[PDB]
């Protein structure tokens, strides 16, 4: 028993990082087979970045110009290459160390973990959510660019975001590694603000789920509710609308604990009226929204990787 | 910016972790050059736990009924001795992957990150603090026994907590490496409980400078106290008493946001005793209490490993 904020274990990202030097910029590569990945921005100056023009800057380079480093070690570009917001440099040697993996472009509400980073080497480890309006709540300096996102399936990797760039409220914004941004920001220094949240309700109510599992059940009242009826409620209060593939996600977890989805749907739209009186669910004096179903199964029922 | 529950990274201590069974009882240990180090009670049977005198189970083993598995592998175990609570196996193969490592005791108020396992695997990675009242707020199911805490420091790895048992209330408590208990609990199937917890006071006030760091400074008042007051409020509360070496290792943040420690210590007591008044800081309704001013400055100076 016990539920925490967990991060899927970082190893296999760990021995992917690499430090990318462009002239004085410095920032973080991820460095699969014989491919190094980076955000573009790297061959920007301070003076480019109110409007950078990527293609010229970029055309003005070559291989020799681009650093990079493994640890003590230096790898030979013999190739560039610009895709979307990402730049993909081709090396001479491939990387031992890369795990399998793909790379996805995850949903609003879907969680992974960041490897944050500076000068290719690793800071920590936290999980995060894909948040409703684009960005991510993170923890990022500079420097911190390049830092990538993922989730692990039992051997695979799958990368879903690379660091770019904070905006104001101290929230983040990135690529997907095909260098495609989430939402509708752009790589530049110019006035950007993310659109208002929304509370991802499918992963309120795993959470709930999670709660009853360990045992801190005092918020279930006795009703039910038509998922029309619920939704209403929800949306004068800014959480998404609950869809029926969100109820069949949450399948598992009311399968488990005997509780119907649209029972548990009662007992939010109670806490959403009513508040929580000044009682805690699971420590937690708010009701948190970024634990997925499969993340509360994952953690409930001790999967592992690797 | 941005502030978050930021674990270390997990792979120098995901390189070291294999299966040890005994019997039909299989917990994870940890292989550190030639030996391996597991909880003792991995030689125990169902019948074995109200009372087991591991003494008596021990001598009863010898080399050949430990099976050690390190993935696909099975290390031939060469030796075995006791200590404490932990059991070392000795193997004829040195573990390629052992990081420069130590052992250590942490005291009430350090925090650490776990790497939670099953079965010798990795299942994820949270931050943890040693409670005032020697348990740890974890999320560990069956299986989870030998599955290890500890901190970096650049390239050393220093193992703190080797997980055995769940006590009341969903606490978790458990060894250093060399096998003694944190607090006064023992390896059986006996009722203990805890005693009452405390909020370990520095953690807070490192919170609160983390949330000046990032902006968010609603709470600062325009007085100060002396420690002495400060200490009688703080004990209504159930906090721990401010030493004179709390208020030194605070130093560093005092000194980055120019705000004494006793004027964050006026500020703190106003919120202990006015309440948030509905208001969040970093996110949080409450106080947090498991960041050190050590956690608060590696995160927000982006301190690297490995
Ligand atoms: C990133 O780590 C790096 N970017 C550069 C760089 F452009 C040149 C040299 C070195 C580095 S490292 C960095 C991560 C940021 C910094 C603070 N927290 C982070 O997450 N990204 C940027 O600095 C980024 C790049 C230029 C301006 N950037 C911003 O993040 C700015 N934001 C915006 O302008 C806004 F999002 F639009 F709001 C900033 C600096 C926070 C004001 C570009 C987008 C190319
Ligand atoms: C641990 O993973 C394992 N312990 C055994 C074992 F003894 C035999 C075979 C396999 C395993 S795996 C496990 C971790 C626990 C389980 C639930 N959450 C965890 O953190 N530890 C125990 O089961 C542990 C061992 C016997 C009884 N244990 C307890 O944790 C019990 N607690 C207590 O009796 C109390 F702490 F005193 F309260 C339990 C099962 C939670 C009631 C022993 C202490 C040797």
């Amino acid at each position: 028993s016990g539920f925490r904020k967990m991060a899927f274990p970082s190893g296999k990202v760990e021995g992917c990082m690499v430090q990318v030097t462009c002239g004085t910029t410095t920032l973080n590569g991820l460095w699969l087979d014989d491919v190094v990945y980076c955000p573009r921005h790297v061959i920007c100056t301070s003076e480019d970045m109110l409007n950078p023009n990527y293609e010229d800057l970029l055309i003005r380079k070559s291989n020799h110009n681009f650093l990079v480093q493994a640890g003590n070690v230096q790898l030979r570009v013999i190739g560039h290459s610009m895709q979307n917001c990402v730049l993909k440099l081709k090396v001479d040697t491939a990387n031992p160390k890369t795990p399998k993996y793909k790379f996805v472009r995850i949903q609003p509400g879907q969680t992974f973990s960041v490897l944050a980073c500076y000068n290719g080497s690793p800071s920590g480890v936290y999980q995060c959510a894909m948040r409703p309006n684009f960005t991510i709540k993170g923890s990022f300096l500079n420097g911190s660019c390049g830092s990538v996102g993922f989730n692990i399936d039992y051997d695979c990797v799958s990368f879903c975001y690379m660091h770019h760039m904070e905006l104001p409220t101290g929230v983040h914004a990135g690529t997907d590694l095909e260098g495609n941004f989430y939402g509708p920001f752009v790589d530049r220094q110019t006035a950007q603000a993310a659109g208002t949240d929304t509370t991802i309700t499918v992963n309120v109510l795993a959470w709930l789920y999670a709660a009853v599992i360990n045992g801190d059940r005092w918020f279930l009242n006795r009703f039910t509710t038509t998922l029309n009826d619920f939704n209403l409620v929800a949306m004068k209060y800014n959480y998404e609308p609950l869809t029926q593939d969100h109820v069949d996600i949450l399948g598992p977890l009311s399968a488990q604990t005997g509780i119907a989805v649209l029972d548990m749907c009662a007992s939010l739209k109670e806490l959403l009226q009513n508040g929580m009186n000044g009682r805690t669910i699971l420590g937690s004096a708010l009701l948190e929204d970024e634990f997925t179903p499969f993340d509360v199964v994952r953690q409930c029922s001790g999967v592992t990787f690797q």
